[PDB]
């Protein structure tokens, strides 16, 4: 997250980190056995993080589960990034407390305009590389459909949206992918791409999570 501030030690208690020897991307937890992440995120061998807060020392709140499934949305194409969505089930159900927690699904889509909360441990610096320990938030707007598509011509499909500011400075970024953006209490998208970070007229792109509900929850119901 480049230009955001610090959330504090458990504050936003769905956030998860995908580790696979080392953070490699967030996700979202939304019951006690599956998390939402982005499918260019996808690998073998995932361990899930729970609890998190500074992803380099055990604070005390960690729970850490293997993942036993991965399931990318049945469309997802890597070139386009269009349906960049998957699941990944826990091998065993973790403990929810005020710390660790669901968030909920949309029951319909968010507009342009409403506020949001983007988080993770990625990259802070919009020139340059620094990697925080600690997780970091950002309130950032839904963008217009129109403005996303001028901004990227040629690239928004109907399953993203634009967030954050035309001006730049405040974005998300590399290591942030597969995290959560709440608004208003719902999980409305999740960190999938963009042209570099926090850059003048080069807003985040997140995936459109209503449109997916159907598939997550008939996902969940069978798997
Ligand atoms: N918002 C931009 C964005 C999101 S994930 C990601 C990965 C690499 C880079 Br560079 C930008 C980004
Ligand atoms: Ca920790
Ligand atoms: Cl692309």
């Amino acid at each position: 997250i480049v230009g955001g501030y610090t959330c504090g030690a458990n504050t936003v208690p769905y956030q998860v980190s995908l580790n696979s020897g080392y953070h490699f991307c967030g996700g979202s937890l939304i019951n006690s056995q599956w998390v939402v992440s982005a499918a260019h995120c996808y690998k073998s061998g995932i361990q899930v993080r729970l609890g998190e807060d500074n992803i380099n020392v055990v604070e005390g709140n960690e729970q850490f589960i293997s993942a036993s499934k991965s399931i990318v949305h049945p469309s997802y194409n890597s070139n386009t990034l269009n349906n960049d969505i998957m699941l990944i089930k826990l091998k065993s159900a973790a403990s929810l407390n005020s710390r660790v927690a669901s968030i909920s699904l949309p029951t319909s889509c968010a507009s342009a305009g409403t506020q949001c909360l983007i988080s993770g441990w990625g990259n802070t610096k919009s020139s340059g590389t620094s990697y925080p320990d600690v997780l970091k938030c950002l309130k950032a707007p839904i963008l217009s459909d129109s403005s996303c598509k001028s901004a990227y011509p040629g690239q928004i499909t109907s399953n993203m949206f634009c967030a954050g500011y035309l001006e730049g400075g405040k974005d998300s970024c590399q290591g942030d992918s597969g995290g959560p953006v709440v608004c208003s209490g719902k999980l409305q998208g999740i960190v999938s791409w963009g042209s570099g970070c926090a850059q003048k007229n080069k807003p985040g792109v997140y995936t459109k999570v209503c449109n997916y509900v159907s598939w997550i929850k008939q996902t969940i119901a069978s798997n």
